[PDB]
């Protein structure tokens, strides 16, 4: 009596586990006395954009492209007064497998005993 | 008596587990006395955009393209007074498999014992 | 007596599990005394957009394209007074399999014992 | 006596499980005394848009295209007073399989024992 | 009697585990007396952008490209007064497998004992 056992286990299980927490804290203000005099608050902001014949990736493929061509990003630039930003901008990008990928998983266990018993 | 067992297990199970939390905290204000005098609050903001013949990816494929061509993003730029932003902008992008991917999973276990017993 | 068992299990089960929570907190204000005098609040905002012959992806395919051509996004830019934004903008994009993907899963277990017993 | 068992299980079951919660909190205001004088509140906002021969994807296919051509988005830009935004804008996009996908699942287990017993 | 056992285990399970925490602390202010006089607050900010024939990756593929072509990023630049930024900008990018990758996992254990016993 013979036993042939081949518990082949081809396992692909990538995974990210995250405990993510933001706490704004405790902000206490007691017996605050104030006298604020701000006449003539006249901020000026001028943004000008001109473009001619812009291009990006004018060639062969780019697998993953998060970069840009000539662009403009403006965030939180000119806060004048009592501006509170708590956990304001959280950008989380979790990628297990990127772009332009070829996955060829071949799990084909072979067991063909050529047994002759006489 | 013989036993042939091949519990082939081809398992692809990627997964992300996340505990995500935002707490704005405790904001206490007791006996706040205030005198605010702000005549003539005249902010000015001018945004101008001109484009001519813009292009992006004028070539072969891009697998994943989150980047842009000449664009403009404006967020939270000019808050004047008592502006509170708590967990304001949360951008979460979780991708298991990206774009432009070819997955060929071949689980074809083979067991053909050529047994002769006489 | 012989037993042939091949419990082939071809399993593709990717999945993301998320506990997501926003709590605006506790905002307490007791015995607040105020005197606010703001004559002549005259904000000015001018947005101008002109485009000529814009284009995007004038070529071969793009698998996934979340990026843009020349565009303009304006969010929360000029809040004047007592403006509260709690968990205001949450953008969640969870993709298991992206665009432009070819999945060929072939689970064809084979068991043909050529048994001769005499 | 022999037993041939092939419990082939070809299972494709991707799935996302989410506990999603927003709580605006507790906002308490006791004994608030106020004197607000705001004559002549005259905000001005001018938005101009002109386009000529715009185009997008004037080529081969795009699998999934969430990006735009020259567009304009305006959200929450100019809130003047006592403006509260709680869990205001939630954009959730959960995609299991994207666009432009070809799925060929072939589960065809084969068991043809060529048994000769004499 | 003989036993042949080959518990082949081909396991690919990369994963990142993270405990992430932000606490804004405790901010206490008691018996604050203030006299603020700021007439004529007139900040000026001028941003000009001009581009002609920009290009990026006008050649063969780039596997992963997070870098940009001539762009402009403006963040938190000119905060005038009482501007608090707590855990303001958190950019987390966790990638298990990058772009432009070819994964060929071949788990095909072989066990064919040529046994002759007579
Ligand atoms: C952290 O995550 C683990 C499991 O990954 C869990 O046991 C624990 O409760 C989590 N703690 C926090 C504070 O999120
Ligand atoms: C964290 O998630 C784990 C399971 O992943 C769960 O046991 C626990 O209760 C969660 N805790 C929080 C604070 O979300
Ligand atoms: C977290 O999710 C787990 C299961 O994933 C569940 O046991 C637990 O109650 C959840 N907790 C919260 C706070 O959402
Ligand atoms: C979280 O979801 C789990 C199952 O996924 C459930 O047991 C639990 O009650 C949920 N909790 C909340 C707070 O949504
Ligand atoms: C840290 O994570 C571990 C598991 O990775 C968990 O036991 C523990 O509770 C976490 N602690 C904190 C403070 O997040």
């Amino acid at each position: 009596s013979f036993e042939l056992t081949q518990p082949s286990s081809v396992s692909v299980s990538p995974g990210q586990t995250a405990n993510i927490t933001c706490s704004g804290g405790y902000l206490g203000e007691t017996y605050r006395s104030w006298y604020q005099q701000k006449p003539g608050q006249s901020p000026v902001l001028v943004i000008y954009q001109s473009s001619k014949r812009p291009s990006g990736i004018p060639g062969r493929f780019s697998g993953s492209n998060s970069g840009n061509t000539a662009t403009l990003t403006i965030s939180g630039t000119q806060p004048l007064d009592e501006a509170d930003y708590f956990c304001q901008a959280w950008d989380f990008t979790s990628v297990v497998f990127g772009g332009g990928t070829k996955l060829t998983v071949l799990g084909q266990p072979k067991a063909a005993p050529s047994v002759t018993l006489f």
